[PDB]
């Protein structure tokens, strides 16, 4: 018997279009999403050009509307120049992403004062998410408190970070967070197999104690999100390997395996891949949309998944129990047993739906 | 300018049909819901006969399908006899309600062992909610831990209770809770005006310190829910006054006033009347459903609201800023400026929708 799930949401993907389409584009990345049981994605802004101004957002919107096979929202990215300039387009974005650790020059913030300025100028009712590692989690939480608003922490990867967030939540602070599958299912123990190129990711793979701490503190994790960060094997194995793993096609199989093993419940999974993404980012429901999964069939992750142009995966060799069998999106069969059946352009910008606008006071 | 809200959900109403229809029926209670900006309600099982077996649920389902003007789900109620007998109908109910303090004989549980039996036999993927006051909150939390599952605490009304729940959440325990408007906007200070009959409610009105504690610990409150508990003025002012307040028509105006005053944000309100009710009870979205409210218009709550057959309200005399102007339900105008425009029977049982079934493992 198949299990029917609602349309799952991944609030953290890199679809590389514009500017990196040999790694991934909207069409191939959203095919990977559908194959992973994901019917709506939020795409990060560190493209080339980066989505840091209204013209770049306008271009990305059209590229996504023409290429996406599932529904989507597009993040804006904070820069050292664009605080106080995004007000007219802010409501059309998934949210504002701050890169507070390593990034490309155009997204680099050189001073916490620049973080303050973004928290002060970005509309207070709209989401802010941050790449914020180790101490940076505490620092950006401080900025959120000074500006009296919420923040969402991307890919929490360390015992240090989840315990800090746990302490903040105990004090009633408005902070939510997401965890990516590689930080639950990979660790330092895998670096010998992966090698130093493939193993490059930010946040880096943690210790076994880091991984154990995230599982022990599942109650503190609001969302799962893949941080789908595709690069080709040539790039990952070359002289300056970029950080990141592809993950859309492997997320749900990995987590369904954990569910089968009693590590978390089916509800725990659906809170973290459906309900909490909806409520943190004010994402609308998807009419006549659902995912049918098979929890009985055991298989081994191969050297590459069928759809991501990354054409490699760090989870190769792991045994999983859980398969996406069928995806229905907006009343149409979008995916069945390895075949994507909706064309590029079938997906839509959920922020343009009346029910996708973020409610605000007049 | 009007503000567009999603369809709000009240997970705790008493609609009195069958058996108490002079107090309220499905048609009048759901009219009150729509006038309060509420498009889906979860109806408690302490009717006459109480909804404690499959035949009674079958009757209530038809009465609701014929009378409800908004969408709904129906709770089953725990009794001293029905543990282990509800398995075939459990998935069709909103959840299982346990009355752990005062109640009618048919819903009275005389031993914590009976609570254990319900937690052991009720399907583990389906909701359990409890009327659990003071120590009873800790006791039912203990039963939840022994049976390794979650519990939702109805109408938290005391500093003692919210602090206990706060401590449980800090330990990672799966507990959620709701707070009713009278415990945020009324207190002991109002008992002289109300009198001892009108003022009867369970949980009773709290001290100013209780009320202040709930506001201070808003982060711990998952849901708002009215505990709409209608009785006629004759009953409230008579020789054996039943406990309870009507509240569907006054909830949102009261909370919108608080939002206008900066006591909580619009998002805080929508998490507690839309997103968290959805995710705790696995309630489906409502297609083409939304509520338009006006935050500018000031008015004073009268001696009775237009629709509840209770025909009185404990909030008489309070000044509010916030009005439900229009409700659209499933693509039809359901309410405009005091006029309900959908007939009895327009509402449906959301648990019969494919997307309203609670996902479970095979
Ligand atoms: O875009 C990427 O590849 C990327 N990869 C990572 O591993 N971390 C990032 O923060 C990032 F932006
Ligand atoms: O049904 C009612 O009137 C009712 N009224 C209350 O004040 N508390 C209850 O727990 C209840 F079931
Ligand atoms: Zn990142
Ligand atoms: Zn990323
Ligand atoms: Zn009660
Ligand atoms: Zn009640």
């Amino acid at each position: 018997k198949l299990v029917r799930l609602p349309g799952l949401i991944d609030v953290h993907v890199h679809l590389r279009e514009p500017g990196g389409t040999h790694k991934e584009d909207f069409a191939s990345g959203t095919a990977a999403a559908l194959a992973g049981g994901i019917t709506m994605v939020c795409a990060m802004p560190n493209t080339r050009p980066p989505i840091i101004d209204a013209p770049a957002l306008a271009l990305a919107q059209k590229l996504a509307e023409a290429g996406a096979r599932c529904d989507f929202a597009l993040f804006l990215g904070a820069s050292s120049e664009n605080a106080g300039t995004l007000g007219t387009v802010a409501g059309s974005a998934a949210g504002l992403k701050l890169y507070l650790n390593e990034t490309f020059s155009e997204l680099r913030l050189d001073s916490v004062v620049q973080w303050m300025e973004h928290f002060e100028t970005w509309p207070s009712h709209l989401p802010i998410v941050a790449h914020a590692e180790q101490q940076t989690v505490a620092a950006v939480l401080m900025v959120a408190q000074l500006t009296q608003r919420s923040v969402h922490i991307c890919h929490v990867a360390r015992k240090e970070e989840i315990l800090l967030i746990k302490a903040a939540k105990a004090r009633g602070l408005p902070v939510t967070c997401e965890v990516a599958p590689h930080h639950l299912f990979l660790s330092h123990d895998d670096l010998e197999r992966l090698g130093p190129g493939k193993g490059e990711v930010r946040p880096e793979l943690g210790s076994r104690q880091d991984v154990e701490a995230l599982w022990e503190n599942m109650a503190v994790i609001d969302c799962f999100a893949s941080d789908h960060a595709p690069h080709t094997l040539e790039e990952k194995c070359g002289s300056r390997p970029p950080p990141g793993f592809p993950g859309l096609e492997t997320m749900l199989p990995l987590l369904l395996t954990a569910v089968s093993e009693g590590r978390l419940s089916l509800d725990d999974l659906l809170q973290r891949l459906h309900h909490n993404p909806r409520r943190i980012f004010h994402l609308p429901p998807q009419e006549d949309t659902y995912v049918e999964v098979d929890l009985e069939h055991e298989w081994t992750i191969p050297s590459h998944m069928p759809f991501s142009k990354a054409h490699w995966t760090p989870f190769e060799g792991q045994k999983v129990k859980g398969t996406v069998r069928r995806v229905v999106l907006q009343g149409e069969v979008a995916y069945i047993d390895g075949q994507v059946l909706v064309p590029p352009g079938y997906g839509q910008d959920v922020r343009k739906w009346p029910q996708g606008a973020v409610p605000q006071l007049p």
